């Protein structure tokens, strides 16, 4: 009965999360003065440069500089030294309006409830009773990881420590019943970006005591434990310098950690009429509802959509084995409660609130109880 | 038992997918050259804009200018009546060497089959026996839509099209031990870039009768199946000028449509050494096997890497029901007859042949025989 499986994350400085916040900066700055900003930013990072690619439509007057370079400040990169500074890198702007055409096919002379979608594409939700915030601990773990270096890095006490890095975390579990189990943790990564100055043995031995017993409970820790700490043994080049970043290249850190199943959507720089953000939001809702109102321990839930049209085209439930009702009842029972059009959505997760760069590392769900996190109480 | 699924592809001129085909074609003409280059080169497109960004140590001579220039348009887009054009877009390089800390954590003075994984990460790879290419129908269907859409632009039957589309296929089917087993296609969602003279009523016919019925057997066809056939209703405006490509951002599309899992690593512009590309291969090649050697009708494979490291951290198995054998058992199995060390895979699926523009439309499995598509045939 037992099994591996290993989720990653990565820094709030990894070059493609880098991007996902900057992107989400952007469009945040544009819900603050524009709720209806119609908003598809890319971001790319390399050496000294960050560019924004897309389309935007808005009546906010946005200073793009400004958010990009607060963005890049807030994340640490502020210094030569370091790889990467907001204050001198370029900031390149290659942004246009919304498509004509995307935009007379979607929303034009809408009703905002019966707005259609703002692509096709198909989407997952996922939930687990493995811990209370209902997501694997595989990824929860790894984004704590991250998590902790940032916090040892802003505090001073590990002052050698960069903002890019990563992290990975393999878990031993068992089952039941298709409910998943942990038992142990069998191997640990991490890889973080560090000054010229500070030796492979200081960094280990921080990152193993400091960090990982920080974050990992002693139970899920034994001698067999493999830890691969600083593995490439020398990480001083990083962020966009290390490793090209773009927007929407770590849509796997941002959900489920290979748990559960993936659409292919990315998540930042997007407006809620970007079915690829609302409806995986509210997808995750739907899990984690049927998770918290005890119908089943684990869940994943597909929906669909064609550009222009309202309704999702399908809704499928997939429960593992942990639930006394089928799946057809649980279809039912979600068809009941929810209403999956982008127009609806958008009112139930209050998803025109410029929270999103908040949401841009350390994953979008499993945290602070965002609207998509506080379960709807069913009704069957 | 019956249950819905769906998946979606995109065609050749689809934003995202010129900059994955742009990302191997320049792949490619690095490995003509220098089979040994190390290659991460990441695309961008916006209207008039083909940038590239990333990092290349090779000793090839490669005319970006050219490649670029050329793979556009193989795809199609040779007019500004069109949106882009080859001949008088602007193509952008900020390309750098490889991370030399990356470098010598790798690869440096390393025996090839002992090369370290190129980064972290995890991989998945599925197979499934409710096709003979061991794929799910939702994603075959869909790519062979785009594939029909390319094939009469290109032959001057529907003259009014142009390159970028995208398809989306939702399947009714129902489920026997695990197995999973096609009953009708329940809806297919169509949108293609077109002229601005032909009107919605002819585009919908010939999408009917010429695109769909050529593709789709009319066993799975019925007065019930919904067709949302360009549903925005206006198209004109398209690839990179009516949205931003990204390289790595089709990575559902690149595999397997939703199905199975995806641990989140983008394949194209990456050379043997980055395990997001060849440990997928593998995985794909390591499923497929287990299923044409009659093993289980279905079954996901998950491994992991930690960069500088040969051998993968963990290595897992499902089997969705679908073989008498324990999924323990089958993983005995591949780990008996497989050697999962990125230095070991270059050789089995001989991974510094430039093939890989060809890989970069219309999925990466289930066509053409690749060497991942081979299967082993399997000690136990
Ligand atoms: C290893 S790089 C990917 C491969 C790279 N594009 C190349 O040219 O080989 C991917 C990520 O790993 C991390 N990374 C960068 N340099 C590293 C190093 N020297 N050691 C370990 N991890 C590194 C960063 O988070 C970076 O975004
Ligand atoms: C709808 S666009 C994504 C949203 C867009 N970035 C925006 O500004 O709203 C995504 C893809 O859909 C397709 N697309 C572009 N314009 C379209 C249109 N008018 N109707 C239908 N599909 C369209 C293209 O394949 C494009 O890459
Ligand atoms: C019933 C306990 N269990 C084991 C697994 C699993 N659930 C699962 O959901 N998944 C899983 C994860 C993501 C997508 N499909 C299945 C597994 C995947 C692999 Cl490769 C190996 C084992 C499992
Ligand atoms: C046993 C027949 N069956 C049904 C499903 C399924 N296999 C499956 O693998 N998956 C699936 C796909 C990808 C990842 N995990 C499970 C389903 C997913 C959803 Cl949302 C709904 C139904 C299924
Ligand atoms: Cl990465
Ligand atoms: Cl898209």
């Amino acid at each position: 009965g037992t099994f591996l499986f290993t989720s990653e994350s990565v820094g709030e400085g990894h070059p493609d999360k880098i991007c996902d916040q900057i992107s989400d900066a952007v469009l945040d700055a544009h819900l603050q003065q524009d709720p209806d900003a119609k908003v598809a930013c890319e971001t790319v990072a390399k050496t000294g440069m960050i560019l924004l690619a897309g389309e935007i439509t808005s009546r906010a007057a946005v200073d793009y500089q400004k958010v990009v370079r607060e963005a890049v400040k807030h994340i640490g990169y502020d210094d030569s030294s370091k790889g990467f500074d907001y204050k001198t890198c370029n900031v390149l702007v290659a942004l246009e309006q919304q498509s004509p055409d995307i935009a007379q096919g979607v929303h034009l002379d809408r009703n905002e409830e019966d707005i259609g979608a703002g692509d096709q594409g198909l989407m997952f939700g996922y939930a687990t009773d493995e811990t209370e915030e209902c997501m694997p601990l595989t990824i929860v773990l790894a984004h704590k990881l991250n998590a902790k270096l940032a916090e040892l890095r802003r505090n001073g006490t590990l002052p050698w420590l960069r903002p890019d890095s990563k992290t990975q975390v393999t878990v031993q579990y068992m089952q039941d019943r298709g409910a998943v189990l942990p038992i142990r943790v069998h191997t640990i990564v991490i890889s973080v970006q560090h000054d010229e100055e500070v030796c492979l043995d200081e960094m280990r031995d921080a990152l193993k005591e400091k960090v990982i017993k920080a974050v990992v409970p002693a139970k899920y820790l034994d001698e067999d434990t493999i830890y691969h700490l600083q593995p490439s043994g020398r990480f001083v080049i990083g962020g966009p310098q290390g490793d090209a970043g773009l927007t929407g290249r770590k849509i796997i850190v941002d959900t489920y950690g290979g748990w559960g199943a993936h659409g292919g959507g990315a998540f930042s720089g997007k407006d809620y009429t970007k079915v690829d953000r609302s409806a995986a939001y509210a997808a995750r809702w739907v899990a984690k509802s049927l998770v918290k109102g005890g119908l089943c321990r684990r869940v994943l839930v597909q929906v669909s959509y064609a550009i222009g049209v309202s309704h999702p085209l399908s809704i499928s439930i997939f429960h593992y084995g942990t639930s006394q009702k089928s799946e057809r009842e649980l279809l039912e029972i979600v068809k009941k409660n929810f209403d999956l059009r982008p127009g609806v959505i958008v009112r139930d997760l209050d998803l025109k609130k410029p929270i999103y760069q908040r949401t841009a590392a350390y994953g979008h769900f499993g945290r602070d109880s965002f609207p998509w996190e506080v379960p709807k109480k069913l009704k069957y």
